[PDB]
């Protein structure tokens, strides 16, 4: 619809059904996933992060993205270094993997961000609105599987302690959005870039699968 919340939620729900459909997602939803498939995924978002979250403080005054600048809220860097740490140990920076699926992942965030700001609100989207809904579901699911030890560490990238009510702040951020001025061009651009950033997803999540199965 008009509204660029509801335009993106319209076009990207057919790559949000093919995520729902893959292999890892089917496997992680049904409590499948292994402490080495977990500590992927979290490898994973990590870099992902790491790059979203630089080019979102390079762009972070610009008109084209200050008004959906949320860092305290939503920052997830600093949370996936403390997950890290635990999932891989003191040397963790030195021995997480970084396979081609995140790295064309991470090369497309800094092309964005450095080239094309105007379409970063695409990526942080696909990220933190996706990375909010999996509530107290998701989490367990996850904690079920992995039988962690009670040492208070690792999960907390789940938690974004910054948002009491993920509706409140969901509605807020759409709000957001559709506050950003763009061109018909440009909105057509944001639009193919959120469904670019889901391909991206399924990509990773098709490597994944595959390391997994070696
Ligand atoms: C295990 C597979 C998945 C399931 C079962 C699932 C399910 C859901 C559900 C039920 C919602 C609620 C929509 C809302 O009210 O906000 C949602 C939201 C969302 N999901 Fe997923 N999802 C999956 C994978 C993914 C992946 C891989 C991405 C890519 C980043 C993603 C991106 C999003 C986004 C951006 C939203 C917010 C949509 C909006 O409100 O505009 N999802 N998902
Ligand atoms: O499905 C999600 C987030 N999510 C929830 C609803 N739509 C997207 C992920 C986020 C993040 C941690 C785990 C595995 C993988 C990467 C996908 C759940």
């Amino acid at each position: 619809p008009q509204d660029l919340s509801e335009a993106l939620k319209e076009a990207t729900k057919e790559v949000h059904t093919q995520a729902e459909n893959a292999e890892f997602m089917r496997n992680f939803q049904k409590g499948q996933v292994t402490r080495d498939g977990f500590k992927l995924v979290m490898a994973s978002l990590y870099h992902i992060y790491v790059a979203l979250e630089e080019e979102i403080e390079r762009n972070k005054e610009s008109p084209v993205f200050a008004p959906v600048y949320f860092p305290e809220e939503l920052h997830r860097k600093a949370a996936l270094e403390q997950d890290l740490a635990f999932w891989y140990g003191p040397r963790w920076q030195e021995v997480i993997p970084y396979t081609p699926a995140m790295q064309r992942y991470v090369k497309r965030l800094h092309e964005v961000g450095r080239t094309e700001p105007e379409l970063l609100v695409a990526h942080a989207y696909t990220r933190y609105l996706g990375d909010l809904s999996g509530g107290q579901v998701l989490k367990k699911i996850a904690q079920k599987a992995l039988d962690l030890p009670s040492s208070g560490e690792g999960l907390a990238f789940f938690t974004f302690p910054n948002i009491a009510s993920a509706t409140k702040f969901k509605q807020l951020y759409r709000s957001r959005m559709n506050s950003l001025e763009m061109t018909p061009a440009v909105r057509q651009r944001v639009i193919e870039e959120a469904k670019t950033a889901f391909l991206l997803n399924i990509q990773l999540f098709e490597e994944l699968q595959e390391l997994l199965t070696h």
